[PDB]
């Protein structure tokens, strides 16, 4: 079925639903002072495709899955940057490693450990910068 | 936990590491409190039979959510603190897709929250000693 959780983040920009993956192959972080965008390459149904999440700004940090590598956590911090609740900080875990948080702005914390599963995508919101910041959660 | 998803382990890595395993229902929750969480007790129904797990340790003031027919835990949220040596739960709270429960605990710490907009919280794990350490749940649709 469909296992959604989160959303953590403010209200503000337009909201954006990836779906699930079949397999999520890299994804890329791009923050300042707070998290402006994510980009999530994934492999759906034969298909690679590609979505850009969040502003334009920023500074890239990629996360490349090798084999039989996933997602199992991602945890960051809301914030209220120059006015408006957004993801200052963001950072993912593989099952190998752990990276970031990314972006220098902190704010409430919140955090995903996954005993058992993994993600499977995103959803949430953006704008001039990354505002909200969800996921799917597969077995 | 054959296709289970299970998300957390929110606390510390103190007392002993507990499981309730998924349950096919959850009947009701009572949330033990005093200045921290004291310990979970959960009422749910497995297999046919009804079953209790006591989860925690076993101070605090109850606090209990009975989920009616039709009504399920969509939200868990908290916060982990330090108390007098130990990190374990000062505050923990549940949201129903009709109601919010708590948080119950008096210690602050860093928080964290579970809200949950597609599926609901169908088991309970963690780690549990004096009180309760930590807290992770199982998902599904």
């Amino acid at each position: 079925g469909a296992i959604k959780v989160g959303a953590w983040g403010g209200n503000g920009g337009s909201a954006f639903d990836m779906g699930p993956a079949y397999r999520i192959i890299s994804v890329k972080i791009f923050s300042g002072d707070v998290v402006d965008g994510v980009d999530v390459t994934f492999t759906y149904y034969g298909k690679t495709e590609t979505r850009h999440y969040g502003g334009s700004g920023g500074t890239p940090h990629e996360i490349v899955l090798q084999e039989g590598e996933y997602l199992v956590g991602m945890a960051g911090e809301v914030a209220n940057y120059h006015g408006a609740v957004v993801l200052g900080k963001l950072g993912f875990s593989t099952n190998k490693k752990a990276y970031g948080p990314f972006g220098n702005t902190g704010g409430t914390p919140f955090s995903l450990p996954i005993a058992a599963g993994k993600i499977s995508g995103f959803f949430g919101r953006g704008g001039k910068f990354l505002d909200a910041i969800g996921v799917y959660l597969e077995p």
